[PDB]
């Protein structure tokens, strides 16, 4: 119902990382997400994308 919210979280941390944080990593069902800050902006795509899936069930 709601799992790419999770790591939708870690996308704040990830947009984050852009400035605040540094380094996210999380555990989804199905892929992982562990990132720093230097691949971080490819992954605020592939995690935006995730962002965009969150509440995919409202």
């Amino acid at each position: 119902m709601t799992r790419q919210e999770e790591l939708a979280a870690a996308r704040a941390a990830l947009h984050d990382l852009m400035t605040g944080k540094r380094v996210a990593t999380v555990q989804k069902d199905g892929r992982r997400v562990e990132f720093t800050a230097t691949s971080v902006s490819d992954l605020k795509k592939y995690i935006a994308e995730l962002e965009v899936q969150t509440g995919m069930t409202q």
